């Protein structure tokens, strides 16, 4: 089994920066694992990052580090071949985090998120790149629907085409099971959510990098980051490919001793 994109897909990814709906798991077996890991997000046990206040506790960053299907969910072929035949086999998973919506929750204008740490503004990412040129800083997201993700719930939006317009709603309505996948910086915006209050959209997005690239760079001999952030535990999945860099933290294995074995095709 492969789930490369074709060279067309590849194409249409080139001109939107961003493509969807994609399936990863069929609605019922998401379902499924979902109905577990929303409980076991509730015991923190073995959680990388200790209690606090902070974004990376509040919206449970990085649980594909000690959550079985989390660390499933990441390695993927349907997600890593694919996201593969973007920017590379030699893949990175340097994060993961939750993106809850409820009734009343308002909905976002168009814009394009960038890859700063809030609490210190320091990049997140670093891309190599030529003498006096910036370093480019975008992430592959792949953002998979846990549950339905509707515009009565307040889905995401995004627009074709690629500070600029050229030559001249858009919901990405996702069944649970379903992903868009799109790079972190994509101009896009968001509904309000105008559904019942029973009715909570659950996303799990997972953000990829080549293994040239720097997490958390600088960082040498750094624990407590920021937004309750602590780098002791971290570690970046190698989930495809090799490590030809070393320059990156690396967990090999998830702190629950589930093994991230490098896919290769």
């Amino acid at each position: 089994a492969n789930f490369t994109f074709s060279p067309e897909e590849v194409a249409r990814f080139e001109r939107d920066g961003y493509i969807g709906p994609v399936k990863i798991f069929e609605p019922e077996e998401m379902t499924r694992r979902w109905n577990i890991i929303r409980r076991q997000l509730l015991d923190r046990s073995l959680a990388i990052y200790p209690d606090s206040n902070g974004k990376a506790n509040i919206s449970n960053y990085d649980r594909h580090l000690d959550i079985d299907l989390l660390a499933e969910h990441i390695m993927r072929p349907e997600i890593v071949d694919r996201v593969g035949s973007l920017i590379g086999r030699n893949l990175l998973c340097w994060r993961s985090e939750f993106f809850p919506k409820y009734q009343g929750d308002e909905g976002t204008d168009w814009h394009q998120a960038a890859t700063f740490a809030h609490a210190t503004g320091k990049p997140q990412i670093i891309w190599p790149s030529d003498e006096g040129r910036p370093a480019f800083i975008g992430t592959i997201t792949v953002w998979t629907a846990f549950t339905h993700s509707t515009e009565q719930n307040g889905c995401l939006q995004l627009m074709p085409g690629t500070m600029n317009y050229d030559e001249s709603a858009y919901p990405m309505v996702l069944k649970p099971g379903e992903a868009v996948i799109f790079w972190s910086n994509t101009m896009h915006a968001s509904l309000p959510h105008t559904g019942s209050k029973t009715d909570y959209r659950m996303g799990f997005a997972a953000r990829y990098v080549p293994t040239q690239v720097q997490v958390y760079p600088g960082t040498e001999n750094l624990t407590e980051y920021g937004d309750g952030i602590n780098l002791e535990k971290y570690g970046a999945v190698l989930t495809s490919g090799v490590d030809e860099y070393g320059h990156n933290r690396i967990a090999r294995t998830s702190q629950r001793g589930y093994e991230f074995v490098p896919r290769q095709i």
